[PDB]
């Protein structure tokens, strides 16, 4: 069993986490809740010049300890095929990876050793044009 250390479930939760849309793409980007689908939604009509120019925490206050093994689980879809970059950890340093999403609601998992104590799920998608939807984020261990 993947025992759940942490969950944020956007099926019901609102969104209050840190996010930063670079001024380059401020007019054409939105980050917030879609209360009909029941998900976090990141919508873009213009690609940014850098992927980190649309960056947002999808989870925070994580109960992770340096050197322990976990999984990050995220349920994601998009309006077209694309890539979500992430890191799990504090601002000093993270365990990094990416998910390649499609138009179906699917769960993605990333196994990692924590590189630090605590932190957040930094998520970046500035190069993606369209709609990204995120249903939940979990941290688990075996
Ligand atoms: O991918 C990298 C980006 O994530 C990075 O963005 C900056 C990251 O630091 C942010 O500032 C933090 C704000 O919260 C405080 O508590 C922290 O101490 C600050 O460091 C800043 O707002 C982001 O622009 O830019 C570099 C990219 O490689």
């Amino acid at each position: 069993v993947d025992k759940v250390d942490y969950e944020i479930d956007y099926s019901t939760a609102g969104y209050s986490f840190w996010n930063e849309v670079n001024e380059e793409v401020k007019e054409t980007t939105t980050i917030g809740k879609n209360d009909t689908e029941g998900c976090l939604e990141i919508k873009t009509s213009v690609a940014a010049s850098q992927n980190h120019f649309i960056q947002y925490h999808t989870a925070d206050n994580l109960p992770i300890e340096i050197g322990k093994e976990y999984k990050l689980k995220m349920m994601v879809r998009g309006s077209a095929e694309g890539k979500l970059n992430f890191g799990v950890g504090p601002w000093s340093g993270r365990a990094e990876g990416s998910f390649s999403f499609n138009t179906e609601w699917k769960e993605y998992e990333f196994s990692f050793k924590a590189v630090a104590d605590g932190g957040h799920v930094m998520t970046q998608s500035g190069l993606f044009v369209g709609t990204i939807q995120i249903k939940y984020v979990k941290i688990t261990h075996s």
